[PDB]
């Protein structure tokens, strides 16, 4: 008979699922609410606690994903899911749910390390249910929790003042971690041992939670995969009013005051707000006009409740793993953003492209020829220059900020680890050219045990996933990924040792060292 | 000058009305609020206390009745009113009011027994103001309180979970009883002595209040006239989600989650919700398709706040009077539901009709020929078979559940009385054929003293009302209807004595005994 | 390969279907348009010709039925369909289509008699596709055409003046007959030989077409089954303004002038107009208030284009067959109208019921006791009195008007035939009691060959259908139903011979003779 667990708010019923090679089934619970649905007047306000229920709640069907572009959403889900078949999800504003995969013995009080996954998707798209926790939970004996949080307008609308501070989706992430603290023990999890992990906007979310006083003591280790808060495209600093005014005008609202914009947006239906989103054309490199106006998405702001100062100002202490992939801009991102690419580049085109990429990389027009010349100037081949140009964007968006974050964290005295992931999963899209290796998202298939759920993995890819899961879980359990029978992974100290993970797994030193000196010198 | 009374929330002004034969006038107060109007976000939530007022509130005009089909509402009001002329009422969502008839001396502190009336109308229609308390109050010296409660979608919409538990109209009934506890003393009533009474959906409401921990100690005696909670068409058990989804779809709302349905219904106007009600065609026997889909009304659910388990589960202690009429299905009900009836019935037609009557009687198709044969098999006359067929439905809906309720109540040690009312009031509709005697609703004219308010009563009908009022009020005052100069009414003990009331009033024994054995044996 | 026919407006493709016992298949064409869809500004205006099409139109799926109550519509369709399974239809304003069943040899120029069927349903509900023409077409070798026409508000909204004259659904019937004149030859039909036939509102439609100068020469014989125009509930005389004002108010329109009501109704969506229909509660005997206000449906008016004077005024010449069934009010009609019926009746209840039946029978209150006493006064049995009461309504609505129409038609010199149909089809509803014989609609199963399409007919019922089809078709072909091997059917001359059809088929004389003398004497 199926597993039934008592939680503070009432009982929940899930399901037992087996995995070849494990004699104990995993108990799976889908669509557990962790907050009141943020509808009606709750739109653009902090999450409220869920109301209790009097009878058993069924937690056996996937929850809706937060409102978002359903085509971009479905497409990102197919690209990143570790399951055999993608699970088609419904859209809704009622999306504050989490899913739990627990291999514990639910009769006997276990206290397994808890890993709370935060999905990516630029804070605009994405879903928890894309990520099946079964393989990680069963192989490594940890409770996997996948969470959702408000996206896009619903998640990040900000007037830059007290009428709509912003960061609703981050406060959701915080409320899901409070829920874990209060309830995970009934699922066989140790609330005394919670690791947050996430990729891309999810990695940026981990990073913001590492910086935020609201999240202090709701987790004990942190992992950012390909995304941190510092200097990110996902962080909006200075005056955010002009974006709020455009969103309100696009929705047909007056812009007379902040409170007027918020109240009027609060009267719109889900559909009207989705139509507004559609008209703003987020997540597309805008090729027309002055690149300084282009507005690629909504994001984190400095709201004064979750974040008090800019990441850079705070910079000036849990174990923290910060990693990046070898080709962060190799394919997936330029292809989701409609980057204009022949697959070759002369220097002048490269400059115009970089200038157009201003909202992604923020390089002043005066500095464009220098920057371009630095990355492209060593070679003749316009095919290579194209590669070197993709390298440049990757380093600015991901490689440099991640290494700057890791160094500041190390210097503040906390345990720090870094990796650079370099592997071509056999689960890549068929449209992805062979030469792309360690694209954005490539490490998800290892971390989530896709070789144990999907067909066709090579022997090497199977062993790669076992090793990455074991490092991840050893880090969840001990704040140090090392253990018997694994390559040594050095702590990121003054030597800046890091692990190269993938096709040939080995320790190395000084990740992005010369890049960080170059960009830092350039911007200051 | 008119009577003015102080209540917790402020002063109220009513009116003195005289009745031929009493030298003291009765003070009447119409349209006293007992809760905040349940509008806007208060829709589908528990009643809130009324806000206080600073100056005298006028309580001299009838309140609106709860939103409902205005034609079915007006028609039921004319059929059941004990007044000379029916009072045309306005519809509104703002309908949480009660009316008070007090014969007390408002200068001198009286403490009269209080009888709180709960109207019927299938939880879909009905109004307090239909029932004029003047004659009962004056003849028997009791404070009569008629209350309203939310009806239909407004009153009973349930998603089967915490987002819209349901039973809003019952919580209203509870809030009106709290109001009585706190305020009735200023009207000359004893809050230490409150009897609830009601007919049909009103009798079912009394019964639910008898079972509910929320109503404990808000009343001291109970009367159910023709309706109890156990096995009722008015009680919806198991999964109530499919009905909620139909109502939401009919209203043009998405059904993605419970909270989504509730929020969207909360945005509809009163008119849109009335149009939805109209499109669902409640209170009409659906003659097309599979009778197991037919959905005749909304109703009580097991919501976990008012009711914790099914009546049957609880079954497994105030004085309680449970009664039924001789022909519960003789006319009024089949005529309000458009029952298809020639006034004669062969056995095969009877079976098809019973199968179509599934939402009223819930008899499985395999058991239909047995059940039909049991009631119709002793006779040739298809006119009689038609009578016997009406008997069968009455016994299933009213006679058996009432006797099962009374027996369980007796066995739990509480004082229990039963009656079977058999009289043809001269206030029956002109369209009601002569041979119908003790139809559903026939006892209301006695209980409410219609011979003292309307013209044309026979001497016997006049004496019948005096006697019934006196039994009712003796029961309100003592928890035992007996007194000097009345026929003896035996307590319902192991002998199952009950009173036959009407054309020849006398004690008898074993009401519906062989029927209860038959149906119980049949269903188990 | 399937049959393809050229019509004035373009080619149409249908399908071959076989019937056991005929070696030639019948060609069936479903959903042929005969007018422009009456949408947008075409609402409440005369039908316009269909626009031509350039490529083959597929005529192999049932068309939508006109907008109407979908539950009452579906229920009437199941009750009256001659097919094995009822075909669920879509609702739409775009409903001006006809269906054709032709047994002709489409290569070889045939010219078969054409029978154009007009469905009933009180001018409020009904559909062409309910009636499968296959069996009649194949057995009798005629082209069967089933037509649709606008219903309810769409079909009959009238301001009583030139801004919305009314009778839109009748003008539709006329336009379908023009289409037949112009196109039927391509389907193997003789446009020189078109018989109109219809039942109930369909029989009333035939009758109106017999009276109308707009329909002169568009048909050559006529059959009315259970419904004529004279004195009908379906004919609205005098001032029709008050009904138009109620419909406009119910729809939320101002009533300042006729043109204002029409323009505002023309802005409403299909759904809003269906909601208005639902709120007026048509086709239900209204049991409350003064029966002279009750408004049971929309109908034919004297619009000045289709009808110039009242039927009675015109009364003061194609072969015409006028028939009625033995128990026109026995079951189906009182059961669709929620007639309040115990199945027995004392005289005073009978009077109140008759007075309530005013919109059906129009008997002044002063004349009620006389009328009632005339039909019920010969007997004691309240079961019989109930039968005799049903007889009275039937005679007033159907038997007397039909015989008055037939006599006037005879006296004007045209060939006239009458029948009274008395049979209990085995295809009756299971809820229909055994004793009802020749109910309203019972003859449709014979006329449409239901014993050849549905299971279970007795040998007698099979022979009854063959005989009725053959009389109907002999009448279509010759204007005289007689032929070799059939019972003799006398022409309705001064002797008033008519055919009793059913359980024992024989000539008789003087149908409803004493009834016509009684009611005529009563009303004048
Ligand atoms: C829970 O809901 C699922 C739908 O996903 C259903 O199949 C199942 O019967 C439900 N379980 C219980 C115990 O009601
Ligand atoms: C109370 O209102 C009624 C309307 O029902 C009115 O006739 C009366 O004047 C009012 N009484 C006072 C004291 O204002
Ligand atoms: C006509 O439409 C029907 C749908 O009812 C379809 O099955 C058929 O293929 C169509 N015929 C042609 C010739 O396109």
């Amino acid at each position: 008979s199926p597993p039934v667990v008592d939680t503070v708010h009432g009982k929940v019923l899930g399901k037992f699922v087996s995995l070849e090679g494990f004699a104990q089934p995993v108990a799976i619970f889908l669509g557990i609410p962790f907050a009141k649905p943020p509808l009606g007047p709750l739109r653009f306000t902090p999450p409220q606690p869920a109301e209790p229920w009097s009878f058993v709640k069924n937690a056996t069907s996937y929850p809706p994903m937060c409102t978002q572009d359903p085509k971009a959403g479905q497409l990102l889900s197919e690209l990143f899911t570790n399951r055999k078949e993608n699970i088609p999800l419904k859209l809704s504003e009622d999306c504050l749910y989490l899913n739990i995969y627990t291999p514990a013995d639910l009769t006997k009080k276990n206290r397994l390390p808890v890993m709370v996954w935060i999905h990516g998707g630029g804070l605009m798209v994405g879903a928890a249910s894309t990520y099946d926790g079964l393989a990680l939970a069963a192989h490594e004996n940890v409770v996997v929790v996948t969470i959702q949080y408000r996206l896009g307008i619903w998640g990040f609308f900000s007037t830059g003042d007290e009428h709509s501070r912003g960061n609703w989706g981050h406060l959701d992430q915080v409320a899901a971690l409070r829920w874990v603290q209060d309830n995970i023990a009934s699922f066989g999890g140790n609330p005394g041992s919670v690791t947050i992990f996430g990729e891309s906007a999810g990695g940026e979310s981990v990073s913001v939670l590492v910086l935020s006083p609201l999240a202090k003591n709701l987790f004990h280790r942190a992992i950012s995969e390909s995304g941190v808060a510092l200097t990110s495209v996902l962080v909006k600093k200075g005056d955010v009013k002009p974006l709020a005014e455009q969103i309100a005008i696009t929705a047909g609202c007056k812009t007379t005051t902040s409170a007027v914009m918020v109240h009027c947006l609060r009267q719109k239906t889900e559909e009207e707000l989705l139509e507004t989103t559609l008209k703003m054309k987020f997540l597309s490199l805008d090729l027309q006009g002055d690149p300084r106006e282009s507005q690629p998405l909504l994001g984190t702001v400095i709201d004064g409740m979750l974040l008090l100062k800019t990441p850079e100002e705070l910079q000036a202490t849990v174990p923290y793993m910060v990693g990046i992939n070898k080709q962060e801009f190799g394919w997936l991102i330029p292809m989701l953003m409609s980057y204009p690419l022949e697959g070759q580049l002369d220097q002048k085109t490269a400059m115009s492209l970089l200038w157009k990429s201003y909202p992604l990389v923020c390089i002043a027009k005066e500095l464009i020829p220098e920057a371009t010349e630095k990355y492209l100037g060593g070679t003749d081949d316009t095919v290579k220059k194209k590669d070197l140009f993709l390298d440049l964007i990757a380093d600015v968006m991901f490689g440099v900020p991640s290494v700057i974050v890791a160094r500041n964290h190390r210097d503040a005295g906390a345990p720090t680890y870094m990796y650079e992931f370099q592997y071509r999963p056999s689960f890549s899209s068929d449209m992805k050219p062979k030469t792309v290796i360690g694209d954005h998202g490539d490490e998800l298939f290892s971390v989530f045990g896709a070789p144990f759920l999907k067909e066709g993995a090579s022997e090497e890819e199977i062993r790669l996933s076992k090793m990455v899961m074991k490092f991840w879980a050893n880090f969840a359990r001990n704040g140090n990924p090392n253990g018997e029978g694994l390559p040594h992974w050095p702590e990121y100290n003054q030597k800046e040792g890091y692990l190269q993970i993938g096709a040939n797994t080995q320790a190395a030193q000084k990740l992005k060292d010369k890049e960080v000196a170059f960009w830092t010198n350039l911007f200051a």
